[PDB]
């Protein structure tokens, strides 16, 4: 019954991330806890980020949205 | 790094029948509602609400997912 579990950042990353490292990115459910977006490392790590700070806002507009 | 976590935005409404499930597996206290999810046999991931009576007998019949 395809109701299945939606990805939350329950923490956020401190430190910035180099964007060299980073693929894409794609923002969570409004409906989850905090807000937060979700950055893809170029290895497939998956990252959670605030939208508040600057240096993630900037990471969004530089960076693709993920496909999925 | 921060890894994203699995929470349930959404609750499944009608009784899951237990024959079609494998297990189940607890979400964060830090989720924004509580839930749990189950396995289904055929390995899709189903959210519930772990306030209803229905999920709770099935948390007691079904083992936890080794995750």
């Amino acid at each position: 019954s395809w109701h299945r579990p939606d990805k939350c950042c329950l923490g956020y990353q401190k430190r910035p991330l180099p964007q060299v490292l980073l693929s894409s990115w794609y923002p969570t459910s409004q409906l989850c806890s905090k807000p937060g977006v979700i950055f893809l490392t170029k290895r497939g790590r998956q990252v959670c980020a605030d939208k508040s700070k600057d240096w993630v806002k900037k990471l969004m507009q530089q960076l693709p949205v993920t496909a999925r």
